[PDB]
C-alpha cells in the first residue's frame, strides 16, 4: 500500500501467525493443568497480535488524530491488543511464581490503566496534554515494575524461568513508552515507519521470544 | 418503525425477556453453591441478549458500513452481545464437565477472537477483506469447537447433559457463519429481514433453548 | 475553562488522586493475603476514577449528543469509570462475606448491564426512549441491593463491617439515578453543573469515603 510502513505491518503479521502455529503445535498433547495454563496464555497472546497486526495492515486499525495543526495517523489497534495481551503476560509470570489474587489484581489493574491512559493519550489532539496521558501511564508501567521486582523463594526450576522472564519483561516494556514518545504520537522526532518497525521488534520479542524461552522450561509443569 | 426486520427484533426482545424472568424466577431459593453457578450463568445469557435485542429494536445498535459501493445497514449490537453472551455459555459447559483452567482461558480467548475478528469484518470497508475476517472468526469458532470433543468421564448426569449441549452447541453455532456469509454483512444474498429472521431463532435456542435443557438437569447440583 | 462545572471536576481529580496515593501508602507493607486483596481492589478503584476525572476535565470525556432538539454535552467518561469501579466496589464486599461464586458472578454481570444501559441511554438520541434506558438499568441496580440483602453468619468483625458498606452502599448508589432522571442525561431540570458537582460528591464518597471505612477495619485481615 501506499504506506511505507506497511512492511513491517506484514512481517509483524507473519512472525506473529507463525508463532501462534508454533505455540499451538506445542502445546498439542499437554496434559499437566498446570502446563496447560500456560500453553493457553502464551498461545493467546501472539494470536491476538497477529490479529491486531493484521487489521493495521489491512488499514483497519489505523485513524487520524488532529493535533499540533496535522493529521496523524494513529494505529489505535495497538491498544487493542495490548489491553489483552499485557495482562496476559504478566499473568505467566504472576502464576511461575504462585503470586497471591492480591497482587494479581494489583498488576492486572495497573496494566488496564497503563495501556488505557496511553490509548487516552494517543487520541487526545490537545498536543500538550499528549505528555500527560504519557507520564500517567509511564507511571502504572514503573508500578508494575516495582511490583515484579519486590512484591514476590519457590523450586530452582520456577525461580530461575521467572528471573529471566523478569529482566526480559523490564527491558522490552521499559522501551516501549521511549518509543511513543519520540514517535508520530508524541514529539514526532522518529517518522512513523521507523517507529512502526520499532514496535514490531520489541512486540515479537516480547510475545514470542518471551513465549519462546517460558514454553521450553520444565517450570511451568507441576 | 420503517424496518421490515423489526418484527423479528421485537419478538426476539420479548422471547429473551421472557426467559430472562423464567430462570430467574426458576433459581429462586437455589441454595447448591453449584447450582447456584450455573443460574448466574445462564440467566445473565438472555438478560444481556435482552437489552442488545432492544437496542436493535430501537435503532441504537445500528450502524451504515460502505463497501461494494453501498451503505449496508450492519447491525453492530449483536457482537456486544455475543462478546459477552458466547464465553458464558462456554463457561456453562466447561463447569459441568469441571475443566482445566488453561482450558478454559483457551476458549474465553479463542471465543474472544472469533467474535472480534467478526465484528471487524462486518465494519470493513474493503469488501474483499471482509471474508479473510470471516475466515479467521471461523476458524477461532472450529478450534473452539474442537475442544469441545477433544480436549475433556465424570458422574454419568453430568456427562449424559454435557453430551446433549455439546451437540446443541455444535448445531447452532455452526450455522452462525453460515448466516453471515449469505446474508448482507456478507455475499448479500439473503436479504436483512431473513438475516435478522434466522438470527433471531438461532439466539433464542442457543440462549434460551439451551439454558432451559441445562436447568432442568439435575448435572447442576453437586 | 469555559465549562462552568470545571472546578468540580478538578476538585474531584484531585480528591481521587489524593485517595489512591493515601490508599497506596496506607497498604505498604502488608503481607496477610487476604488483607491485600481488600487494598488492591479498594486502591484501584480511585486511581481509575482519577484518570476519567482528569479525562473530563481536559475535556477528552466529554462529547455531544443532540436530542430533545439540542446539542448535549454528555460525560460519557463518568460510564467507562463505573464499568470497572462498580464491580469492583462489589467485589469488596462479596469478598467480606466469602460470597458463593454463582453470586459474584451474579452482581458482576448485573452490574455491566446496570453500567452499560446507563451508557446507552446516556448517548441515546431519541429523548422518550433514554428512559427506557435508565429503568432497565434501574432495574439491574435494585437487583443488585437485593441481592446485598437476601443472597448472603460470618465472624463478628466481618459481619459489622460488611453491614456498615452495604448501607453506605444502598445510600450512595441509589442517588445516581436520581441524579441521572432529574439532570441533563434525563430530564434537564438541574444544570450540568449542578450536576456534575452532585455526581462528584457521590464518587468520592462511594469510592474514597467507602476505602477508608473498609482499610481502617480489621475486617480484612484473615
Ligand atoms: C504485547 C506487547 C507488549 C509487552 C507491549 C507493552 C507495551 C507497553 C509496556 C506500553 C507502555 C506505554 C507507556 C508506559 C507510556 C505511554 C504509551 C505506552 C502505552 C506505549
Ligand atoms: C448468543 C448466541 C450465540 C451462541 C451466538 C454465537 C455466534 C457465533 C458462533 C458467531 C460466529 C461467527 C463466525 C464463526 C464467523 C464470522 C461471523 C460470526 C461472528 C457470525
Ligand atoms: C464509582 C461510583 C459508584 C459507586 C457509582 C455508581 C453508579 C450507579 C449506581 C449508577 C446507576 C445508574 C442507574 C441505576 C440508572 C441510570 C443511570 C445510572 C448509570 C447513573
Amino acid at each position: 500500500t501506499g504506506r511505507p510502513e506497511w512492511i513491517w505491518l506484514a512481517l509483524g503479521t507473519a512472525l506473529m501467525g507463525l508463532g501462534t502455529l508454533y505455540f499451538l503445535v506445542k502445546g498439542m498433547g499437554v496434559s499437566d493443568p498446570d502446563a496447560k495454563k500456560f500453553y493457553a496464555i502464551t498461545t493467546l497472546v501472539p494470536a491476538i497480535a497477529f490479529t491486531m497486526y493484521l487489521s493495521m495492515l489491512l488499514g483497519y486499525g489505523l485513524t487520524m488524530v488532529p493535533f499540533g495543526g496535522e493529521q496523524n495517523p494513529i494505529y489505535w489497534a495497538r491498544y487493542a491488543d495490548w489491553l489483552f495481551t499485557t495482562p496476559l503476560l504478566l499473568l505467566d509470570l504472576a502464576l511461575l511464581v504462585d503470586a497471591d489474587q492480591g497482587t494479581i489484581l494489583a498488576l492486572v489493574g495497573a496494566d488496564g490503566i497503563m495501556i488505557g491512559t496511553g490509548l487516552v493519550g494517543a487520541l487526545t489532539k490537545v498536543y500538550s496534554y499528549r505528555f500527560v496521558w504519557w507520564a500517567i501511564s509511564t507511571a502504572a508501567m514503573l508500578y508494575i515494575l516495582y511490583v515484579l521486582f519486590f512484591g514476590f523463594s519457590m523450586r530452582p526450576e520456577v525461580a530461575s524461568t521467572f528471573k529471566v522472564l523478569r529482566n526480559v519483561t523490564v527491558v522490552l516494556w521499559s522501551a516501549y513508552p521511549v518509543v511513543w514518545l519520540i514517535g508520530s504520537e508524541g514529539a514526532g522526532i522518529v517518522p512513523l515507519n521507523i517507529e512502526t518497525l520499532l514496535f514490531m521488534v520489541l512486540d515479537v520479542s516480547a510475545k514470542v521470544g518471551f513465549g519462546l524461552i517460558l514454553l521450553r522450561s520444565r517450570a511451568i509443569f507441576g
